[PDB]
């Protein structure tokens, strides 16, 4: 009984850093404890001004990597401040029932609510926004993450040799629809249900404005880069709610793959691009042999380097001749 | 030798549904005989008057199921009626040889062809027209179904444990050009033949005007939903002859999935949303654990709420507040 | 120590061919020495006369494919001559560090750089050029390929037993952007130079003017067929540097298929369309039952059949009435 099982408080982090957890565990089933604040803001979203009446979980896009073990529950209160307009809810590709929870979560501004589901699923899952006829405007707006179930034993290879992270990163990629006015420039919006209307026919040409890591152009590049060191494994989770991207780091591989995000079947090895399904978190281990700026993007490299889906690793280390080395430099052609 | 095995009239039935079979059977191979007719004819697609000059197998989008179990023949009379007006065939990618069978299968306005082939590999398989010059339009506008080559001892999960379904659905996802006229208004043609150039131009933009399940928007909600209750094991067959689809069951996994739809292939488990190749047909097994209505969407949220790729599925019996409980319904912030 | 290794020197041969190698080999590692020139240049890419201001190595879409085995050190002399107008470099998937070489062979016009890398990881793997500031321009306009880097023991099937080809065929897929001018007509560029503004602005739309197999609509089709014979085992190499693709045998199958390209996993069996992540390269084995022509293609069929993604293979041999026999020919309806 769920009413009996011991109770944790599990305090949130925001992107691309994930709660601290325990991988393998010897701890039995909790009822595990989150709350969740949902922010309507105005945000910039690249380097040249562009906005967007955007839509988050606390704060930030993707809203925060939420980790249980399978067999234990997860227990969210989702908070729906005064302060915002438009009504929400939230529906967890981890649940089993009620359209994953947004049935049961329906709250307007001024109202909360407490949810209960049994994570029985190992995997890396999608949670989003849902509210009845509004539901592919508030997800591409921002309001979507990941839920992480472990096994209790912790991931494992095809063989069920045990495979271990140090750090794990949680990337969200967004595909935003930002209107323009005649002049070709982006509109800014006063007020989200202003931007509404203008947004649903950006949506419906399949073309994204931007697609970006995280909320922003160079949201982890440059100075914003993940971080990691020669011998470190870190898991990789991408999470994409609405739209398909295909995963890739320059100068690195997927040790470990599960495109598909769940943790029962077997990873794939040394892919080079892995595929994230609209509507899906996938998850990668690599462990870094060589130091070094990575990238870390999407493969589609219009998607990446035009419109934003790419960021950086910043790997410490020392560099490996074995794997690779310059024999001869850039030179004249004799 | 074919030619002595037994034969078998299989009576095809409209999608949903998918004909009565066996799944482990104790027969031995037969030559299994069907019949399909061609029809041309004007389709209403959406909720506001939208027309397809569509083209269909046995009038349906999608054409109809075919099952069989793997050593099985296929034997198919294809009937192209003198009331149409193009020319037609059938290509198998369930079978091998002469373009699937189109170049066997020729039929003008007015004429009947009968092709054999031996269904020697098990999965869900697209079949589609496909005339010389014509191909992309005759599948987009509504020519294709799919055969289900069933393994002789039924479905088996990775492990060799059998699966076993309850009863099976058939989810054609079609994705539409439908052309506008300078009033931005959709055009509405007299015949067939006239709708061809204009829809050519909105196809080569690869941006579709609607994507529907099975003909229409709406086609498989509200009354016309799929149906089950707790307890029970369905088999959602989904096919794209022409585009990526990526389906998920909103508050449900796919249990056990073929995603590339081949069944001599281990499954996967645990799957949030699946992906069906455009080309091919993928398979999941679910099993009930709640009720209620599901939806069943395409998770490009877009494609699906906006153009129309959606479908629910109405679900009998008790609900399990283990696997998911309110725990504190929508109510004042404090 | 790769200082000591033995070398080999290989000569790379044209798409659709792969330069001869052993599958199965007894040799040890050695460094497998590789020489490619980049070139600069105008081709007609269509049958109206279309033209791409574009970029490549070894004066081919794709460049070649390089063979190796596993363990073995890739060791490329590349050289950029004075006749080119920008700089270029080389970005190997399946190598570890410096972004898969791109930061140690950065070479102007009238420059070449040797870059050595241990290829420790077996599959088919994407290499394309990648200059700072330029990546997606270079990729798009020509220059990508394919190293394959075989196990030493060959090809095996899910249970350990061997595969082997008897030819191997590389075909690369290129997602083109060619501009239009208020004419409507596609513009034709005097230097490489003066064709980038227009095509950045046509690449942000994601929508391609022509996709292609091997740098032009018909590249494989008719005359420059890919051939085979009845009982003959091909693998298809296809790799797509930027956007995803589905490759299909009309008529075929993949017997055994490695979608995301890498020999340590897995194939699958009895595929009837696979998927090619942009920025991969995947393999497909299959063997010819039926003599006739077949089409290979992406089974998006606008994609295919209108934008110019698909070749044809024709095979020679017995036709074989039990897979596949016109019972009856086209003929009046009764
Ligand atoms: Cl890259
Ligand atoms: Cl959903
Ligand atoms: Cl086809
Ligand atoms: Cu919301
Ligand atoms: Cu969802
Ligand atoms: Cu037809
Ligand atoms: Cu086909
Ligand atoms: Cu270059
Ligand atoms: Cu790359």
């Amino acid at each position: 009984d769920a009413d009996k099982l011991p109770h944790t408080k599990v305090t949130l982090v925001a992107p691309p850093q994930v709660h601290p957890h325990e991988q393998a565990t010897k701890s039995g089933p909790k009822v595990v404890e989150f709350t969740m604040t949902i922010e309507e803001k105005k945000m910039v979203i690249d380097d040249k001004g562009t906005t967007l009446q955007a839509m988050t979980f606390n704060g930030s896009m993707p809203g925060p990597t939420l980790v249980v073990h399978e067999g234990d529950y997860v227990q969210l209160t989702l908070v729906n401040p005064a302060t915002n307009a438009m009504p929400h809810n939230v529906d967890f590709h981890g649940a089993t029932g009620a359209l994953g929870g947004a049935k049961l979560t329906n709250v307007n501004p001024g109202e909360q609510a407490t949810l209960r589901f049994k994570a029985d699923r190992s995997g890396t899952f999608v949670y989003h926004c849902a509210p009845e006829g509004m539901v592919p405007w508030h997800v591409v707006s921002g309001m979507s993450g990941t839920l992480m179930v472990l096994p209790r034993d912790g991931l494992k290879d095809p063989q069920g040799k045990p495979l271990h992270y140090d750090r794990a990163y949680t990337i969200g990629e967004f595909d935003l629809y930002i209107p323009k006015g005649p002049d070709g420039k982006y509109k800014d919006y006063a007020t989200l249900a202003e931007s509404y209307g203008d947004t649903v026919q950006v949506m419906r040409t399949l073309t994204p404005s931007h697609i970006v890591f995280n909320g922003k152009v160079g949201a982890l590049t440059g100075a914003n880069a993940l971080t990691a060191k020669v011998g470190e494994t870190v898991l990789l989770i991408h999470s994409q709610a609405n739209r398909d991207t295909r995963p890739h780091l320059i100068g690195g591989h997927g040790d470990w793959v599960w495109e598909t995000g769940k943790f029962a079947n077997p990873p794939q090895r040394d892919l080079e691009t892995w595929f994230i399904r609209g509507g899906s978190a996938g998850a990668a281990l690599y462990t870094f042999k060589q130091p070094g700026v990575y990238a870390y993007l999407n493969h589609n490299l219009i998607e990446a380097f035009e419109l934003g889906a790419a960021g950086h690793i910043k790997v410490e280390g020392k560099w490996n001749d074995d794997l690779m080395k310059q024999i001869k430099a850039p030179a004249p052609i004799p």
